[PDB]
């Protein structure tokens, strides 16, 4: 005969009448001498005999009987001796909901890249119940989010484990940590919960480009300027974190001729390599290139314009006509010469001077262009010869004076 | 007006620039005659003059790049002067740019570091080739040595200067190919153009993108139960095709929603090792999954089924329930006491038999699996033996076998 009851109910529970199951006498019971006999460890039913019932000595749990093996039956054989007969009866326990299910760690680590695809399966580590069948894990629920949503899997022998799918793409520069419940529901009547934290670190990936904060920069810088003057800075930022956030800067030339800058690939600091000069080269118009560790790129333009300095005198050339002059000749042209300066601005621009005593005229035919005549003939008997210095001097400040000599000598006949 | 002669560069002395005679509408003796000179403000005669055929000519070699460089046009201006009488005359020499120089790069090999998930249409800036020259002469393409990963592009700007840009059309791979090798060439628009090569040396970056993989599907172990805690039961390898921190492995245990499980696991080893105790009348099998991760979070899942194996460590459990201490002296078919034998082992392990003494006139009668009755076989009266001795002995038929036994002594009576 066998008998069936749930888990975990009181001790001292009427079982079975087993008076009436046996189809004997109330006195035949004790009259027997009806004994249990069985080789568990405790003692789980006692036998009124008087009364012919079985009843419960302590309160049985599924789970510490029988664990993992079902359906939990329990085999005693029970004795009696007038006259001797055997009995053998077993006591099946129907399992009970009374188990909450319970997360093995109390937080779950998910550290997932910001560049993951949704559809990506993350494996999540299942919530236990000792219970068995529909007592057991059932659901798997996650708390409402625009990210991730998960999903059971009955796999195997019928065991439910939980795996978190992403149906929204992450971003560390939006949101750089998530933070989910993850609930897990029963299938029993009422059924129970067991929640547990999942902490999401959205690790970061390089996805974004340097950018200057200015996308042209124009800066003046005199010729004169000393050696390691700094010209300018430049700045550009990331928006990444970490190594995928550093940038390099590069200095791209522009065009033919070599530049004398240099700039600092940590810094951002333009400054001077060569030497400057306005008469050669103004104007110069770079392209900085600022790049990661990842490959991606920024870049900006770097205008630097030369300021003058009046740095250069005059260059005064002269070339002669008439090495001697006769001494009854009007106007008569002893030399010609020109003039020239590199510079711009009143630097550039340039005035020559004659003695006032001499009898000789600075006549400006040409732009920059002067030609030397005599302004009357003269006689030889006064002067013999002549030492006429030209002088051409800029109008810049500071002014710059170029002179030179020239020996004209005055001759009648042999 | 003025009057302007135009020469290529680079002409060789002693070139015949023009009639001067014939252009100033002056006779051949007069320009002579009027002792016609040249004025410059260089120093270095370019230019020389031939009264007597009236012609004007070159005394020095002309360098473009070194008389004016940037600026265009490259012109000269120079006077000739007369002096029969007293004359001035303005007149321009320009000199035409000739293609002379050869396309240079800066920097003989360019490095770039390129991230394996970078997107098509990616532009990758690149230091532009130098060129003195103007016009067509200068820099006017640029092209790239055959690949398949990337094309360049040649943008002009500003001044309409060129510079290039490289430009991918196919994604990178780091575990196909690591590191790329270019030839950048620059190519100028003159008869015949002139090419300027550099090295562009491409380096993968890499990028998390490979997922670990275990070298196995399913990994089985017998493990014995007698087997000490904490103790290696099998080790686990998962490999990872990127490099770096994108390719370590990190091991984690996954077990059943069943009940807890005495197992634990090693991040980097990957070995798994006991963590309680194990009794295989207990649990029999057990299925865990072994997932490996990264540091990104792509992972690797791998199922380990370990059952471990039955040991002889129970000795069978032996209960006798009497119920005459003392038997009748002629009576038939007595029943002294009644025992039960357990045994929590499978197989030949749990089987068990069970042993009287061949010398009692007792016999030990089944009546239920595993529950055995001590019966008298026959009468027998008491002046022979007035107690007899009953050890019951068990034993199982496991390897090795274990035994237990127990005595009862059982009297006789009506003597
Ligand atoms: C069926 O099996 C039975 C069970 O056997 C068991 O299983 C086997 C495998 C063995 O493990 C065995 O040890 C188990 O018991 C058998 O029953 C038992 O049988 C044995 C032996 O046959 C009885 O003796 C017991 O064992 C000791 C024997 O010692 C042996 O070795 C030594 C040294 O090698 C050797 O000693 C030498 O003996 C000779 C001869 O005397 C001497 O000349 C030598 O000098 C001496 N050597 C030296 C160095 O000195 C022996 O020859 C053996 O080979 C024995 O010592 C031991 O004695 C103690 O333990 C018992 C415990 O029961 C005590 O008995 C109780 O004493 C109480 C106190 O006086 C007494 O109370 C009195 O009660 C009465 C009324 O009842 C009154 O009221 C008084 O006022 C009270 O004081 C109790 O009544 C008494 N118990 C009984 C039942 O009467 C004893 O005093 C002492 O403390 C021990 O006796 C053994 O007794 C016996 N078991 C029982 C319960 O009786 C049975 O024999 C088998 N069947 C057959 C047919 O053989
Ligand atoms: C598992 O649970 C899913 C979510 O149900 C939600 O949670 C419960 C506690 C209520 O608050 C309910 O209103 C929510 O929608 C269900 O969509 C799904 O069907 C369930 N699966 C099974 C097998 O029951
Ligand atoms: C005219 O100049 C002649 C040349 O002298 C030169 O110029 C002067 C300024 C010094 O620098 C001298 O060392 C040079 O050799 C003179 O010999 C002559 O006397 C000068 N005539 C007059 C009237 O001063
Ligand atoms: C540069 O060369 C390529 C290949 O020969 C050609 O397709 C392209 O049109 C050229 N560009 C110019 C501006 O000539
Ligand atoms: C299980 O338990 C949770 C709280 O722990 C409830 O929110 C849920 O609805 C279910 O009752
Ligand atoms: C599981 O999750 C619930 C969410 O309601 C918490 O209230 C609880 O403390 C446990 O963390
Ligand atoms: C994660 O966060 C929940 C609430 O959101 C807690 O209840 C839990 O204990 C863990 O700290
Ligand atoms: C560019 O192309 C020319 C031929 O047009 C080669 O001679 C030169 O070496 C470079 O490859
Ligand atoms: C540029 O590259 C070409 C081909 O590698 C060389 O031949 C040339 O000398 C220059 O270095
Ligand atoms: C880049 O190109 C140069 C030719 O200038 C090679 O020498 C070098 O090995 C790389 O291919
Ligand atoms: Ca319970
Ligand atoms: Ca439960
Ligand atoms: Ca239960
Ligand atoms: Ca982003
Ligand atoms: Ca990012
Ligand atoms: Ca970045
Ligand atoms: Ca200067
Ligand atoms: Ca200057
Ligand atoms: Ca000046
Ligand atoms: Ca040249
Ligand atoms: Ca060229
Ligand atoms: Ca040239
Ligand atoms: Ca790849
Ligand atoms: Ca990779
Ligand atoms: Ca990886
Ligand atoms: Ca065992
Ligand atoms: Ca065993
Ligand atoms: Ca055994």
């Amino acid at each position: 005969i066998s008998y069936s009851m749930p888990e975990e109910t009181e001790s001292g529970y009427l079982v079975a009448n087993l008076a009436q199951d046996l189809g004997l006498r109330v006195g035949e019971l004790t009259t027997r001498g009806a004994r249990i006999h069985h080789n568990g460890n405790k003692e789980l039913l006692q036998l009124d005999a008087e009364r012919g019932n079985l009843l419960l000595k302590e309160k049985p749990d599924r789970e510490a009987l029988c664990g993992a093996t079902e359906p939990c039956v329990l085999h005693f054989q029970i004795i009696l001796e007038n006259p001797v007969q055997f009995f053998q009866t077993d006591l099946q326990f129907t399992d009970i909901n009374d188990h909450f299910p319970e997360f093995p760690d109390t937080e779950m680590l998910l550290k997932i890249q910001e560049i993951a695809q949704p559809g990506t399966v993350f494996p999540l580590k299942a919530a236990q119940d000792p219970d068995i069948g529909s007592n057991a894990v059932q659901n798997y629920t996650v708390s409402p989010n625009l990210h991730f949503h998960v999903v059971t899997l009955s796999r195997s022998d019928d065991r439910k484990y939980p795996e978190l799918v992403l149906d929204r793409a992450l971003d560390r520069e939006e949101q750089p940590e998530l933070t989910l419940i993850l609930t897990a529901l029963d299938g029993g009547a009422p059924p129970k919960s067991g929640t547990t934290t999942v902490r999401i670190e959205v690790v970061d990936i390089n996805d974004n480009a340097p950018q200057f904060l200015q996308s042209l920069y124009a800066v003046e810088v005199p010729e004169n300027s000393p050696l390691n003057a700094l010209v300018v800075t430049v700045s550009a930022r990331d928006l990444d974190a970490g190594i995928h956030g550093n940038v390099a800067y590069s200095l791209f030339q522009g065009g033919g001729g070599p530049q004398p800058f240099v700039i600092d690939e940590i810094t951002g600091e333009i400054r001077l390599k060569g030497a400057l000069d306005f008469e050669a080269t103004s104007y110069y118009t770079m392209e900085i290139v600022a790049t990661d560790s990842g490959g991606l790129s920024g870049k900006c333009t770097v205008a630097i314009q030369v300021l003058d300095v009046n740095d250069n005198a005059p260059k005064l050339t002269i070339s002669s006509l008439t090495s001697s002059i006769p001494e009854n000749a009007p106007e008569a042209v002893v030399a010609v010469f020109s003039v020239s300066d590199p510079d711009s601005g009143d630097n550039g621009r340039m005035v020559c001077s004659i003695q006032n005593g001499l009898p000789f005229l600075l006549k400006p035919t040409f732009k920059n262009f002067y030609t030397l005549v005599t302004e009357r003939p003269l006689d030889r008997e006064s002067n013999a010869e002549y030492n006429i210095t030209i002088t051409v001097s800029d109008l810049g400040t500071p002014r710059l004076t170029t002179q030179h000599t020239i020996t004209v000598q005055v001759s009648d006949i042999n």
